[PDB]
């Protein structure tokens, strides 16, 4: 109760929440009129922005102090518990205090105790020797939510500490090695979305679980060597569980304590990405065998002495989607080679940075034209053939220009959509955009499937209608029309059995559901969703008369043959 925006209470009372009432200043140990006293928590009081030191004169038996919703609380003093040995709970929530309060002043001896600082965005960082002399038995701290941006070195003396929690700290940035030079425990610790660059050398090394799951920043970890009764932990990098997964030594010098998580699933391997007993010089056997296809296909298209058609410019199209696809499975392979097989201690240098998102970006860009090339090419047959009795009415070589033009331009953002942070490309070994961690990246996949999915029905029935309208609507015209519905056909064939079983096998490892197994789940997207990049061109080189001419006329002309 609060009487003269100060407290007046009149009768005795243990359980009594703070609720709206006239508070503004909390009387200097003129705390009367309560003999027995367990938790004053003040919600509904943020009129009492101020509070003088020494409030708590005798709350020997107070039990759980609850401070949030104070924003108007500019600062807090030093001294603000004096007497509250059977303390059992303290938390101060939303509080714009811009200075750490002094809360050596509080002399307690309990073991369930748990310190909890949240919602507070104006806190710095914790001054050294904080808690000293603040409990004998235990002490957990929580900063859920704070606005710390760092820690001070040796910032614990004369207390346990049972546990410590860090959560949703996205303003703190890094923490002293010997943060707790004359501190005990914790037993677990929690680095959650702290952004942390690396763990503190002293204090976490009697650690015996924690977690960091979202850091987004912890590249480095403890070596195993110091952390020997690790009995769990939650890494949002899902490398270091092969080189954690090491049992104690407890008897005949080599029980198994350590543990992480997320647990090898396979889809980030301590090996090579590609790495297998046989299955290694498969990836550069294809990406070899595409570059080749790919270069050739170029040099035909541009020495071509014929004019580049809608038919040879979405071949053309379709050459250089297979080329990106070749170049970006090239540099994964190189990525992987050399490696030796000890690439687990290798992926923090492997995502972080350019490198993945490039490849990343390239795929993307690479799938984009290639369903684009797909559709612009089933979209062709659809006005030429079906609507031969309007052939006046044909579309220009510049129709056909500007539809590539959009394409290349809707693959280009579709490669930055993720560039821009709509979705992450390091979630994968393969450094692929196979993250649904966030709902944004859920919902960019889902659309993406949608996409493909519709254009693979349109590209259908575009070919349903060209087979329907071959000869019997208006007339037919064997050796062009046949040419150009062999190739279309072969193009659609090749892209399909390539695409939608890997796309499905993609957005089930993204959505996290084993449908047959989790080892040869990720196989396919491996060796066999980059295959159409080879298998293209090679359908390219035995089912166009043109590049077929142009190839047979260079080789005789230019001393081949």
């Amino acid at each position: 109760d609060g009487a003269l925006r100060c407290p007046g209470p009149t009768a005795g009372l243990t359980r009594l929440s703070l609720a709206y009432l006239p508070v503004k200043v909390i009387p200097s140990q003129a705390f009367r009129g309560l003999n027995e006293v367990i938790k004053i928590e003040i919600s509904q009081i943020d009129s009492l922005e101020r509070i003088e030191a020494n409030a708590f004169d005798n709350l020997l038996n107070l039990s759980e102090i609850l401070i949030q919703n104070t924003k108007n609380l500019r600062y807090i003093e030093p001294g603000a518990f004096i007497n509250l040995p059977r303390l059992k709970y303290l938390s101060i929530c939303n509080t714009g205090i811009r200075k750490f309060p002094d809360v050596t002043k509080v002399f307690s001896s309990e073991s369930n105790f748990i310190l909890e600082i949240c919602d507070n965005l104006h806190i710095t960082t914790i001054p050294g020797n904080a808690f000293q002399g603040m409990n004998n038995e235990s002490v957990t701290l929580k900063l859920y939510g704070n606005g710390f941006e760092e820690v001070q070195s040796h910032a614990f003396n004369g207390t346990t500490l049972t546990s410590l929690e860090l959560k949703e700290n996205v303003h703190l940035e890094k923490m002293h090695n010997g943060a707790f030079r004359g501190a005990t425990g914790p037993k677990t610790l929690d680095i959650s979305s702290t952004k942390l660059q690396a763990l503190p050398s002293y204090g976490l090394e009697s650690i015996q679980r924690l977690i960091a799951t979202s850091s987004y920043s912890l590249k480095k970890l403890p070596s195993r060597e110091t952390f020997v009764n690790l009995l769990e932990a939650t890494l949002t990098y899902p490398s270091h569980c092969c080189a954690f997964r090491n049992l104690p030594t407890k008897e005949q010098n080599f029980p198994k304590t350590p543990r992480c998580a997320p647990e090898p699933d396979a889809f980030n391997p301590c090996e090579d990405i590609m790495g297998y007993d046989f299955l290694r010089v498969l990836i550069w056997l294809i990406n070899i065998l595409a570059i080749m296809g790919n270069m050739t296909v170029l040099f035909v298209l541009l020495t071509s002495r014929y004019k580049l058609t809608v038919p040879r410019f979405l071949m053309c199209n379709l050459s250089f989607a297979d080329f990106c696809m070749g170049l970006y499975l090239l540099l994964i392979a190189s990525v992987d080679s050399q490696t030796k097989g000890q690439y687990y201690n290798h992926a923090i240098d492997w995502q972080t940075g350019s490198g993945c998102s490039t490849a990343g970006f390239f795929t993307v860009f690479a799938s984009e034209l290639s369903v684009y090339t797909l559709t612009v090419i089933t979209l062709e047959r659809w006005h030429t053939i079906t609507y031969a009795i309007h052939l006046d009415q044909k579309l220009r070589l510049r129709h056909a220009i500007l539809i590539m033009l959009g394409g290349w331009l809707f693959s280009s953002l579709i490669a930055m959509l993720p560039l821009v942070g709509v979705s992450n490309y390091m979630k994968v070994s393969i450094c692929f955009p196979m993250d649904v961690e966030t709902t944004l990246s859920q919902v960019y996949i889902l659309t993406i499937l949608i996409l493909n999915v519709v254009a693979f029905f349109i590209i259908c029935a575009c070919y349903i209608k060209i087979y329907f309208a071959v000869r019997n609507p208006e007339l037919m015209a064997t050796n062009k029309d046949t040419k150009i519905a062999k190739k279309m056909a072969i193009l659609i064939f090749t892209d399909f059995t390539c695409m939608a079983p890997i796309s499905f096998f993609a957005i089930s490892a993204a959505f996290k559901v084993p449908l047959i197994t989790v080892t040869n789940s990720k196989v396919l997207l491996v060796l066999f969703y980059p295959i159409n990049s080879c298998a293209n061109p090679f359908l390219y080189a035995i089912f166009t008369k043109t590049f077929q001419r142009d190839f047979f006329l260079l080789l005789s002309k230019f001393g081949c043959c």
